[PDB]
């Protein structure tokens, strides 16, 4: 199995864009009409539901202009400092990204707290369970994600 | 640990060169001195010592030659024709890099075979174990090299 720590900050920023930011955008896409109809039909009884609606669209929109930021601006900044261009606010950028990665896990751990994990009651049917499940698994990608870049991509040009 | 899949032909290449090719022509430097004070020490009362000094020495500048001609010729080629751009011997280069890998593969076995599976005799200590330890530990990883490049990274190009 591959050590991501053999890989270089370009290669490293590659694999993230190919296995995270993308199937992250698509994910969203699939992913916010089932929050939105779930906070339609069930958020009146539970208003949880709706706060989860709420906290799930702030996640989304925070993480989109984020991987924008790094695909367009602050990426391309770590690749050329790794190739041995004067970078200013390199330290700024790594740091606006450490401070983003924290709010969004924050918002993580809120999402996770609203649904008691993510257990469903016994009142919940199918496109109840199937939003539990996608959030669950968007989480654990996510901090698969955000540890890669906090712990490996930043590392190498700290 | 990486998954493969989003890593595309010039990242792949780049781990490659990481991971196995620089390490392997450090190795080699760090090994060579050992196999060669137990050839001259313990090689004229155990012949098949000669064998293998002489095997390895082969095994170890076909190597070389072969990383060589991957990084300056044909792992670029195999970029650009990632790339989209004219490489009208990609097959050929392919066939050439699968065939120096089938001779490396042979040479380890003979290797394999003249120590008895890398397996001291009683009455060898010192550099004789040590010699036997690294060069287990050299095919095993050279194993893992090999088919990195023929069942990964060859097959996203063919
Ligand atoms: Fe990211
Ligand atoms: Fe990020
Ligand atoms: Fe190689
Ligand atoms: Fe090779
Ligand atoms: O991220
Ligand atoms: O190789």
């Amino acid at each position: 199995s591959l050590n991501p720590k053999f890989l270089n900050v370009s290669s490293l920023i590659q694999y993230i864009q190919s296995a995270y930011h993308e199937p992250l955008r698509e994910e969203f896409k699939n992913l916010t009409p089932y929050v939105t109809k779930l906070s339609k039909v069930h958020g009146p009884n539970h208003p949880y539901l709706v706060e989860l609606k709420e906290t799930y669209d702030t996640f989304k929109n925070g993480m989109l202009e984020h991987m924008q930021k790094e695909d367009d601006v602050d990426f391309p900044k770590l690749i050329k400092y790794e190739q041995g261009e004067v970078v200013d606010d390199i330290n700024t950028v790594i740091d606006d990204l450490v401070s983003d990665h924290i709010a969004t896990g924050e918002l993580l751990v809120k999402m996770s707290e609203l649904t008691s994990s993510y257990e469903p009651p016994i009142e919940a049917a199918g496109t109840w369970r199937l939003v539990y499940q996608r959030l669950k698994a968007l989480e654990v990608l996510t901090h698969e994600h955000v540890h890669l870049e906090n712990h490996v991509l930043f590392k190498k040009v700290s």
